[PDB]
């Protein structure tokens, strides 16, 4: 249920987001240095695709730590689903500054560093 502040990942069928994902890939534009923390999770989707039922490309959404479908979790956490990132300096910290309002946009994604072409940015 709960709204990331940021446009998801679509990652390209067949690549797995735990072997490509930078471990510091935290989304620019919210907070100060210490909260730049939080995980990626997956959130499944399927449709019919040839006839038959097929799951659609995975997309994988931001939240800080604290927050989110997984706020309860600590930082690494093992959890099926949930990739932990955390910029340098950042603080193991659980952040206040919760989720997207369901009236609110998403905010497109920047990231300090470049992501593998298997990483998609789709937007609306």
């Amino acid at each position: 249920i709960p709204l990331s502040f940021y446009n998801p990942i679509t990652l390209e069928q067949g690549s797995k987001f735990w072997n490509l994902c930078p471990r510091d890939l935290v989304p620019k534009g919210i907070g100060n240095k210490d909260q730049q923390i939080g995980y990626w999770n997956r959130q499944i989707r399927y449709r019919i695709v040839k006839g038959q039922r097929k799951e659609l490309a995975e997309r994988w959404f931001f939240y800080f730590l604290g927050t989110g479908p997984h706020a309860d979790a600590k930082f690494k956490d093992k959890i099926d689903g949930v990739f932990w990132v955390a910029r340098d300096g950042a603080m193991n910290k659980p952040i206040t500054l919760g989720t997207r309002g369901t009236n609110n946009e998403s905010k497109p994604l920047r990231f300090d560093g470049k992501i593998p072409p298997q990483f998609q940015l789709e937007l609306e």
